């Protein structure tokens, strides 16, 4: 009867605004499975899911690591409708600084949660949807998924790594009929100094600082409400063919043109450089 | 006096060729460290840098795994020169399979020794050529890193992630004058089924079979000799201003401008589905 939809990384952000977006729906067409790392944070959910007012049984929320293949299949068996019409790989994790301060674990997490994370959902979740032959997946992507960005070397690693595995998978659905779509992110309104003194040389930190303050402007003029964002999924959910990649906003491509159409990556670096620093 | 070069993942491929180019050229102007994860397997090394003649101490093996920052930080104090001025981060593993079929452990792995493992060189090797005021990376690249391909996922997700890695970096490093460049191959010459088939349904194995057929007769008509690919990485190495991205063949450039100029994704997944399947 209804749209089943399970969503991930719901404790804040575009999780937690899509989730009550969808569940609030006047319509009521949308049941709402929920997922967070940590049960702890769901009172932000619950508290925006009152503001909007939605109607009891249309949320429900579950604990689900995405590193742990057991909590992804606990949290696929607790989908008491026995099916998963709309599948959202949101969870998340930024990682920012200079590559030789980063940590060995908070680089492998980045991956883990980033990547590997999104492989298990589809592992788990993909093989009902190619039985049925129908299905939508949306992937939360981002601008620094589609050009690199300075001491977010990492960040963007994982984000460019979920654009390769969409990529590749969506050659293989489209006989299938599961349609999978990577909606692109920009700036959305959702160490300490000397710990990365003490792992980097001085040079290196005020180029961070330099990327910090631009950062920082960019946000502030750019932002989008992530209830700006969260329609763009719907754009996605309701296309009757839909598109690899939505875009949430027109303000990167003409960046993202400039690298596109020099392949020697010479023109975006070099551009890039001076619009950072 | 001689140029210093690390190379990771010698034990064949491009990595070796490489190492015997570099050390066997006629002007001796290189010290070649050529290192491998289990030296059982510099065999093969040894007889190719003996058919090439290197002189003795232009080439030396050395263990590093590059899962292990253990081992990258034991191998780079093994640079007797106590420098390293040019760095070719290549070792790098393939899977292939439908998304399904493939084991956490293998996801993992590949991501680790893909990306991470080239993060741990970086973080080891960068300080010092930042400090110096110079420095060459070269980092393998792949075309499965520039577009993605069915049934190499995860193949393609970690070499996507190379490109977003580097790409942030060399934003960085411009005006540090350490240079890094992808070396971007096509296909070059260097489960079981029952397996495969347990583990997918009989739709998508039959898909993979096409996909394996195709691959096999693109290889056939287009692999080429790593001799040729090895002297794409000389070249680079020897540019005065090296770019981000070198092309080791025209070959793909066609399919990546497709992709390059529809953002949304679609023509790129039309084509590449009418080219497999
Ligand atoms: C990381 C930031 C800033 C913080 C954020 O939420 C993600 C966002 C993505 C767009 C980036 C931006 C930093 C400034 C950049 C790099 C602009 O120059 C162009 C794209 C911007
Ligand atoms: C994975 C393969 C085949 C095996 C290999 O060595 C890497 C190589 C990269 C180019 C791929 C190719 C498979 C066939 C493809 C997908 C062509 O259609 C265009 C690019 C090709």
């Amino acid at each position: 009867a209804r749209t089943v939809v399970l969503i991930t990384g719901c404790s804040s952000g575009i999780g937690l605004h899509l989730a009550v977006r969808l569940a609030s729906d006047p319509s009521q067409s949308f049941k709402v499975y929920a997922t967070l790392r940590d049960l702890k944070t769901q009172g932000r959910l619950w508290e925006a899911a009152r503001a909007l007012a939605c109607p009891p049984g249309s949320l429900e929320t579950l604990q689900l690591d995405v590193r742990d293949s057991k909590s992804v299949a606990a949290a696929r068996e607790r989908v008491t409708e026995g099916r998963v019409d709309v599948l959202v790989c949101n969870a998340g994790l930024g990682l920012l600084g200079p590559l030789e301060a980063l940590g060995e674990d908070a680089v492998a997490s980045v991956l883990d949660v980033n990547v590997v994370g999104t492989v298990r959902m589809l592992q788990a979740f993909l093989p009902d949807m190619k039985r049925r032959g129908s299905g939508r997946v949306l992937v939360t992507g981002s601008v620094g998924g589609l050009m690199g960005l300075p001491f977010n070397d990492v960040y963007c690693a994982s984000k460019f790594a979920l654009e390769g595995l969409c990529e590749s998978l969506a050659v293989l659905l489209l006989p299938f009929g599961v349609h999978l779509s990577l909606i692109e992110c920009g700036p959305v309104h959702t160490g300490s100094p000397e710990e990365v003194l003490d792992r980097t040389d001085i040079h290196t930190f005020h180029r961070f600082y330099q990327y910090l303050a631009h950062s920082k402007q960019v946000f502030r003029e750019a932002a989008q409400n992530p209830e700006e964002v969260a329609e763009v999924f719907l754009t996605a959910l309701r296309a009757p063919k839909p598109t690899l990649r939505y875009f949430t906003t027109e303000r990167f491509l003409p960046l993202l043109r400039m690298r596109l159409d020099d392949p020697s990556g010479s023109n975006y670096v070099t551009a890039m450089h001076r619009e950072v620093f």
